[PDB]
């Protein structure tokens, strides 16, 4: 028949695991001839995983930090991309407020149904590919890498284990490069800057990164994993079968059975050390901006772990003049940097953008109509020295990349759109 | 074996036809009786469809006129509501460009599934409905109707009288307001101010005119129905076989088989006058924004309708300063209202909005991380004093709101959000 | 100012709870006045929900019982209510297994996206008004009502009472007439004849059945409550911590926390009479089709709630004829509408007559080409003395019906779809 | 900064196109460089549409002729693989009918979202992958492939070239094998069997079929192209534009300005003639099932292009035994692959199997209840004999696939699904 998509023998996904420095210090409870009994006898590749993981695990080692802001549409990629961002942040919680599957609005509880951050990591990646495409008829090189790795939001799996594996998979359809998994009861899931929070035990989260990293590997695919903790606020968690988490277990029991439990940055530094061998990155969510606590942090999981990298949410969940001062605004990610925080994001950069834009625009519309509209038109060719480009809307969004597609099949068209355009009359 | 949604008698529907204001100089070709045959046993109510349509009628005569901005996410509507806005566009460009359901990012050529504008549609309904609920447990008042009306894209209808007529259908289903169909031959749809524009004959057009207001009535809503022509800039025509349109005929033919149609306000104007009986407002495109151009446009179907009520883009594709001054461009829509032109929006503002603003914000967090945030986030806290509450992103997505879900089924639930998050704490 | 959709007060909602016999021995937790402070200031009419709702209702008092097979697709349901059916039963077993918005084959354990269920309920709700609209002009009287009632499956809630809310949020959206909630934990839940079931605490599916109803109620519309309990097979548990399960609790625990607890009839016993007042029907999950256990339950059941109605679960999962012989199979369901079994259901129906079906088509195909596929065809037309309509495919999916509305909007149209047709000239 | 999918040049595209034989009678009116100018900087790897092409290719080459039925859920191309049949056949009919994006049922008119049947060429893959893992853990080695190569229908395009070019790109993406696009006008396009047809002019069908040789070239996959013609029947085309159509056109015209055009095996033959360096496979739909106009057809066509292959459409929209003796049944597809057609399907295969075996149980079931259920199950377990798998369903759908996966998370997990099931026990 076809030898399209063999999977690779138990031998060769050994010897990767044992030679490539990608896998250096990763653990896998489970064995190669593991992987291979999942794959069936046709391994779909999954081109901008491979790519996007790829390159993402690079730039982690050679830029000083790797930073994004969260991306909500694929034109929020876009422009990200098109100002100079290396990376793309795919938060769950811009998905729950304004773009899941349910249509509705939410709170960032799970609510929303689980293949909704795929769809969005899709979406990114056509976005981008159209960027691409347009920037090559153009002859637009600018930017360099269009295709920005996607780190996207894996919340609390929605579930079990299988649940974990069926996102991971998902994400990697998609074209995912890297995802993350926090230790919360999914069925109780908040931010990690709201309150209600419930752990789940440590070796319980253990499983999630251990599935999280099957899925990859059965999809064959290099994904950077993330596990994040939740440990510093949450005084919830649901059992205290794990000795590792015994020692804050303090007895006291809600109605619902869950056990108190005491919260800080020492669990986490614990839960930290737990989870490093199955995590290429380690984030801690906090209550304030601090560079200190994120040095105390930092600093003790080093100690074990010299090696692990580390991540960072600059959240807009911080009033962030309330607690620091323009210097060290100015200075924070540089110095998180340095402390080996390689990957740092604004989680809901989108949702702020998008909410506060048009509700600037509005406003002024309301009061003085096309006046209003025409600052931003202003605006906007102002910054076309800056590189803006999306001025021209009608090339930007492909125009004139479907022209050249309609004169490729038939270059007599009387029917292509650029030609006669008011752009090409008026800008 | 129920009464519930039992259809209407003819003679019922056929006296609303005869008595209601609203259905003044509206022209139906089909009988009532051929409307109850397409019910069934049962007709859904469609609530939102039916207020909608109900409130846009009575602002368009009550208003002076009704603007809007187009909305391509439900957090953009809820936004433009918050600024005061009283009326959604819902523009199929924005929907192309960075929200249909292919995933992809498209010129504006008929290329997206046909559902994607219901999809939208039905989720800024879903997102003012949030925001409706959370003022209501908020006690805010500030906004008198969360549920602004909207009016959405319908095309060329992506195909025959049949495809139209399904389209329509579901726009109503997700609960619009009104709906738009302009006179472009479908597998060829262009935006209005791209070239290769092909129109159809002018009986087809009212074949469409009429496939719409028949879904509204199987519906049993009173959608508001606006017809567009995009005869202004075609030079293109599928048929000569309608003597209506023979006048503009050169004989020139193309080598798809299409004929050559002399352009401008004239063909315009004769095209509204045939669908004025069949259409709420009628819309002309145009290729700049002309007031002097707009009054010879009005006053010409109006010699004919004179009630005839009007609509007018105010369309980002026109470079507005490189033909307007200042002082025109801030009387430009109260001027055109006098013309009767009540319905007046800006079609991609969304687009603009989104990629401008996260343009800006990347831009900046690429050279300065996180001060280029800090500075939106200290813009929002200002914008507080114009009614901005998105600031407070948690409660702005309903976490209150679900918090009240949760105690209202368990009052002493430990899980609930709001308390003990930094919104609550440093906000 | 519109009164279109206008809530109602909390005292009418408080008189039609005291007055209407629909809510004779329902207890609510909350009260009307939190019903209608979730409710903000519009509410759409659900037509589908509220007519199906009541129909199930009266069936459910006015036929010895209600049987119902599972539908996965819409045609499936359209060929139950024709062949003489009076209620669909919508199978999440079904759903995962091959009609689940992931677009994966999944076994029956919660893994599909939550709002996979809500949509098949509108889909099924569509092929029924098709039907419905296609009967009424053919003059087809054959079936009195085409909107037979959807009883549907809403699992573990995916996750916590928020989940739960908005997954029959959704069914309820979609026309649902009921929906039912099993004491499993999501994370881990299985179909009741699988192994490895978690049950949750008594008050944890209390508050489930609490949130079901409320959604219900703040969606205003009487949607039919079902309680599954899987305690008869499962021997885990999360928690001890509700009284009423301790007695069957070991003490025994998993390295994941659960509790080992003592399976069998009497804690389905004791958590039917904890859920009777707040279920309408109330269901207990069995190894084997026994008329004497379900004799047990029922006897133990009623003697405290006598008028309590229960669902019983003809399950393809047993092996009939292995434990049964034909004349006790023949007489099963009259059997258990004796002892007040009124909805049961064979929840796997469209699994295996689509599978069964497709399998002996396509090997006769194999072997003797269209000799296989003219025995279909000729089994279709002999099914027509018993009602079969579906050999004449064309007018079964409504191109009759589109015809109707092609010559409503052109009565001259040259281009309608069953005149001159190959079903018209060969049918 | 990545050799991941780094399109080939130019001179690599021309070479395959100059050597490889599956290009041999292939025109391209275009170019290897404008290939490469539409590619963008990386390109996706298609896997399943590229093995399955592949597949398909070599299959109309190696047997005797290549058969199948439509498919419209993924259990039934499993089951038709499972019986012996090496591909499936995606009808457009079926999607309409009760499986496309709208959730609506249609007559065969291009109502549906033009995705929809990308959604069940990923579904059946999808469907095909599980029993393929299923299969390798089970060490069942019974199917040789159970990645069948697909081939889908394309309808008329949903518009002009570049709504051809989107469907072919997604048709692809999804891991199609083949697609076939028919010269009808899209907006108004019917099933082959219904009338009202209008055919578009020779020539557009060629830019459709350019258009879809292009993206299957941009998306580096050897998509198998069929072309249908709808001329045997069609007595209405668009236009007289091209003078291979005029020696048909009559003069008349309808009052849309259709032109009425002679209709038969005539036009047909010159269609397929002019199609041939573009199509892969050709179509002509047909009044009737006939040997001796197929062999007409046939003989007609390869005494120009003696290689070109042939599909034919088996339809259950013809009465069969009305027109045919059993014998003739018994040998029409061997028959045919004598002529060339290499390609056999019955599109509506699923739609009557689907709707037949329902309404029979459901008839049963609502006379006897269990016994007419007890009927089916008994036949399933005499299919066991046969190869039929589907009798313990849980495994069917992945039971033990996904008890693999948690027990590589966690071998000693106690909440894993086959051990303790009634499957386990009573099958
Ligand atoms: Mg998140
Ligand atoms: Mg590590
Ligand atoms: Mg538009
Ligand atoms: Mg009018
Ligand atoms: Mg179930
Ligand atoms: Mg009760
Ligand atoms: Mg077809």
């Amino acid at each position: 028949m076809s030898v399209v998509g063999t999977p690779k023998s138990a031998e060769q996904i050994q010897q990767e695991w044992d030679t490539n420095p990608r896998w250096k210090d990763v653990t896998r409870t489970y064995s190669a001839e593991d992987v291979v009994a999942l794959q069936g006898s046709v391994v779909e590749e999954h081109t901008l995983a491979r790519r996007g993981a790829e390159v993402l695990w690079e730039q982690l080692h050679d830029l000083e930090w790797v930073n994004a802001l969260g991306a909500l549409t694929g034109n929020m990629a876009v422009q990200q991309v098109r100002a100079g961002l290396k990376a793309i942040y795919l938060s769950g919680w811009q998905v729950a407020g304004d773009a899941n599957l349910s249509g509705h609005t939410y709170p960032d509880q799970s609510l929303y149904p689980a293949n909704s951050v795929p769809q969005v990591v899709r979406r990114i990646n056509n976005a981008l590919q159209r960027a691409d495409q347009i920037a090559k008829i153009e002859g637009d090189t600018s930017v360099e890498n269009w295709l920005a790795p996607i780190v996207a939001d894996g919340e609390a799996g929605f579930g079990g284990a299988l649940n974990v594996y069926e996102l991971q998979k998902a994400l990697i359809a998609a074209g995912v490069a890297g995802s993350h998994w926090e230790d919360q009861l999914a069925s109780e899931k908040k931010c990690g800057h709201l309150g209600g929070k419930v752990l789940i035990p440590t070796q319980q989260h253990i499983r999630t990164l251990t599935s999280a990293r099957l899925a990859a590997d059965v999809a064959d695919v290099p994904t950077v994993v993330i596990a994040r903790t939740d440990a510093e606020a949450a005084t919830l968690i649901t059992s205290d079968v794990d000795e590792r988490d015994q020692p804050f277990i303090t007895g006291e029991r809600t109605r619902e059975g869950f056990y108190r439990t005491k919260n800080g940055i020492e669990p986490c530094i614990a839960r930290a050390k737990a989870y490093a061998p199955f995590a290429d990155l380690i984030w801690m969510e906090t209550g304030t901006p601090d560079l200190e606590a994120a040095r105390q942090f930092s600093e003790a999981v080093k100690a074990e772990y010299p090696d692990q990298m580390l991540a960072y949410n600059c959240s807009p969940s911080f009033n962030w003049k309330k607690h620091l001062d323009d210097a060290t605004i100015a200075k924070f990610q540089k110095e998180l940097a340095a402390m080996g925080f390689k990957f740092q994001f604004i989680t809901l950069a989108g949702f702020h953008a998008l909410n506060y834009s048009m509700f600037d625009l509005a406003y002024g519309y309301a009061q003085n109509q096309m006046s209003a509209y025409v600052e931003l038109q202003e605006r906007e060719f102002a910054a076309e020295e800056r590189g803006y480009t999306a001025t021209k809307h009608q090339r930007e969004v492909g125009a004139g990349y479907f022209d050249r597609i309609a004169t490729t099949v038939d270059p007599n068209s009387s029917t292509t759109a650029l030609t006669g355009s008011t752009e090409e009359g008026q800008f």
